[PDB]
C-alpha cells in the first residue's frame, strides 16, 4: 500500500500510448492515476465515460489523468470506442490506460478488490483513486469497492482544496466549495494574520481558545 | 495500511466513553471509524460539527460513529464542547472518540499525514474514513490530508451503494444518487435476469457485447 507524503512509484508499465516510466510521464504536473476492475463491464464504462465528459474540467486544473486495469492493451483499445460512446463525446481518447498485466501495480498500491476476480482466479483492481503532486508524493487517495461507482465532482473538489492549499496558509472546511471562506491554519500567528488574512474572523468557543479562524479564500 | 476485504484490526484503545475493545464496541453493525489530525483545530470542528448533524443520517442506516485523533481523552471532552457549540445541535456527544496517543492506530491503518506533526515532533493522523461491514471487514477507505476537509454527503451517498449492493446483484454506476438506475453485475445471466430484472435495458454497444444493463434501483 501507498500512504500520503510518499513518493509514488516510478513504475514501467505498457499501455495504450505504449510503455511508459511514470515519472516521466508525469512530469513536473498534478496527476491523477485512477483504477477500475475490468474493461467491458457496466459500472467502468459509466466511470470512465464521465472522465471523458471532464476532461476539460482537468485540464483547466493542470491535471494529468491516467487509467489502469489489469487487462491487455488490446482490450483497452476495443473497451475505449465502448466508453466514447457512453460519453457522448466524440474524439479521441482524452487520457491513457495502463494494462497492469502481472498485477504488480495492483499489489504495490494496496488496490486489489475483495471480492472480484476472473473466472480464472485472477486477482483485479478495485475503483481506486490517487492524486499526486508535481513533486510526485501522494496527496490523497480512495478505495472504493468494485459494487460502487466514484464521484468524480468530489475528486475535481478535492484537487481545488489540495492546489489553494499548497499555495496558501489555508485549510478548507467540511463540504467547502471553491470560493467558500477557508480556514486559517494554527500555525500563522495573530501578528501575521493582521497582514496575511486583515479580514479574518476569530469566533468565540466555549475552550476560550483561539482557534476557529475563517478567511474570504485567497485569490491563488 | 489496511486492504479492502481485510477484517478490521480488533484493537483495544481508550476513548471519551472509557476503554473499548473494536470489535466489541461495534457489534453486528455497519460502522465509520474516521480521524482528524488534531483536537481544537478549525477545520476538525467543522467536520466533527458536521458528523453531528448528520448523526440521524447514520442512525437511520443502522451506521455506528467513531472518531479518533492522537489527543487524550481529557483534551477530546474539553474539545468536544466546541464541536457541540459549532453544530449547533444541543445534547451529548453522539460518537465516541478514540485517544491514539502510542500512534499504533495512526500506523497500523496507514494514516499518517504527510505534513502535520506536533511541535515535539511526532505523528499525528490525517483525516482517514474507513466503512467497516457487520463482517468486520473494511469495505472502503478514504485518505484525505489535513488540509483538506471532507464531504460527509458522499460517505452518506457511498453507504447507501454498499449497504444496496450487499443485499442485490447490483453496481451503482458513476455519480449514482440513491433512486438512480442502476448497473446490472455482469455475472447475471440473461435468463436470471428476465426474473430479476424485468425491466432492465440492454444499451447497444460498438463492441456488440451485452454487459451495459441498466435496471431501475431495486
Amino acid at each position: 500500500g501507498i500512504t500520503l507524503g510518499e513518493v509514488f512509484p516510478n513504475f514501467e508499465a505498457d499501455s495504450t500510448i505504449g510503455k511508459l516510466k511514470f515519472h516521466d510521464w508525469l512530469g513536473n504536473s498534478w496527476g491523477v492515476l485512477f483504477s477500475h476492475p475490468r474493461d467491458f463491464t457496466p459500472v467502468s464504462t459509466t466511470e470512465l465515460g464521465r472522465v471523458i465528459q471532464l476532461e476539460g474540467d482537468f485540464k483547466k486544473r493542470g491535471v494529468k489523468l491516467i487509467a489502469l486495469s489489469c487487462d491487455n492493451v488490446a482490450d483497452h483499445k476495443e473497451w475505449s470506442e465502448d466508453v466514447k460512446c457512453l460519453s457522448g463525446v466524440k474524439g479521441d481518447m482524452p487520457y491513457p490506460i495502463i494494462a497492469d498485466e502481472t498485477r504488480e501495480l495492483a499489489v504495490k498500491l494496496g488496490m486489489v478488490d475483495p471480492d472480484e476476480r476472473t473466472s480464472t482466479g485472477m486477482p483485479l483492481t478495485c475503483r481506486a483513486v490517487f492524486i499526486i503532486g508535481p513533486d510526485k508524493k501522494l496527496k490523497l487517495s480512495i478505495l472504493y469497492p468494485a459494487t460502487t461507482g466514484r464521484n468524480f465532482s468530489e475528486i475535481l473538489r478535492v484537487i481545488d482544496s489540495l492546489q489553494l492549499t499548497a499555495q496558501k496558509k489555508v485549510a478548507t472546511p467540511a463540504d467547502w466549495q471553491p470560493g467558500d471562506r477557508c480556514m486559517v491554519v494554527p500555525g500563522v500567528s495573530a501578528e501575521e494574520a493582521k497582514t496575511l488574512f486583515p479580514n479574518m474572523e476569530v469566533k468565540a468557543v466555549p475552550s476560550g481558545k483561539g482557534y476557529l479562524r475563517y478567511t474570504p479564500q485567497p485569490k491563488s
